[PDB]
């Protein structure tokens, strides 16, 4: 694309060390949750693997050290329901793979309550807003209401707390994983024609979407925009993972995608970069070493071209999640 039209869109950004934007860095404390989860009851989750090294966590500069403090390993009492709000496309790949599945036994056996949201995998974050409003405000009353959310989930749950304040009172923690929340450059990468025909064209699992309503959800210059001009409602605590894993640790079917982010940012899961996948004025809890699908999508139905393409599946999702729930039940 020429580059007067993205101009004329673009806010002025800036790249800086997380603590200049105003985050709180919990990726010690995150660490040291994650690693006891898997020491105590690591053996028998889905996708174990050692936690020692960045095999679960990439040690970045900076990190804070382990705080010492016990980690809670028993049944949580705290009445903690997480609601899993999933990306662009997972509606149209429900038949191979539903958000964070594989976990949600391992944190409902330690007292996590677990509700998934469908969204439409084609439609633009204010429609799908909505439904996320809708979904909550039929969830039990006395429940605490963390959002756990993957890719575009993340500015779906966003904007609906920006628009609806009676969510945003509901609300106790957001938690984006891979969240694009600065968008993705990829979104503005593919012709028009190409990302029309994608929207509108029928598939069994998802309904279409009108122009490009979901993909103008994910270009940089819509989402940095939204940031600019909406604060955040404080009275919600929000907390981010950024994955990424090495090229040759990213799914085949992402590695294209991967490339063309590595060119100027080597830390990025395939699809965002990690940069671009943290909530402003939020907590940092760390890194998964895996790639965007990996993190949170399991797909395990074999044989399946597309459970093949996704190479590098292999992740200890539960333990994610269960440190997840343990750290904001801590942090409320």
């Amino acid at each position: 694309r020429p580059v007067a039209p993205l101009a004329h869109a673009m806010s002025p950004s800036v790249l800086v060390p997380a603590g200049l934007a105003g985050i709180q860095d919990g990726r010690g404390r995150f660490r040291e949750i994650m690693t006891a989860i898997m020491a105590d009851h690591g053996a028998f989750l889905p996708g174990d693997r050692s936690s020692d090294g960045d095999g679960i966590l990439w040690r970045l500069a900076g990190e804070p050290g382990p705080t010492g403090r016990p980690v809670p390993l028993g049944v949580s009492t705290a009445g903690i329901r997480l609601v899993l709000v999933p990306g662009l496309l997972a509606e149209c790949v429900s038949e191979s793979s539903l958000l964070f599945d594989d976990a949600r036994p391992d944190v409902e056996r330690y007292g996590y309550a677990t509700t998934l949201v469908r969204t439409g995998g084609r439609w633009g974050s204010a429609r799908n807003a909505a439904i996320i409003h809708e979904v909550v405000a039929k969830l039990p009353e006395n429940d605490t209401i963390v959002f756990v959310t993957h890719s575009k989930g993340a500015v779906d749950v966003l904007e609906a707390l920006v628009s609806y304040p009676d969510l945003a009172a509901r609300t106790a923690a957001v938690v984006s994983v891979a969240g694009a929340i600065d968008g993705s450059p990829l979104a503005e990468t593919f012709s028009d024609g190409l990302l029309r025909f994608a929207e509108s064209m029928p598939l069994s699992s998802c309904p279409p979407g009108e122009g490009t309503e979901a993909l103008d959800s994910l270009k940089r210059a819509y989402r940095l925009r939204f940031l600019a001009e909406h604060r955040l409602p404080a009275r919600v605590r929000y907390y981010s993972l950024a994955a990424f894993a090495s090229r040759e640790e990213t799914s085949a079917i992402l590695r294209p995608f991967y490339d063309i982010l590595a060119k100027t940012d080597a830390l990025n899961d395939g699809l965002v970069i990690a940069a671009d996948a943290i909530i402003p004025g939020g907590t940092l809890l760390g890194y998964p070493n895996a790639d965007h699908l990996a993190v949170a999508m399991p797909f395990s139905k074999k044989p399946s071209l597309l459970t093949s393409v996704i190479s590098k599946n292999s992740y200890p999702r539960p333990a994610l999640l269960e440190a997840i729930a343990r750290y904001v039940e801590e942090d409320l």
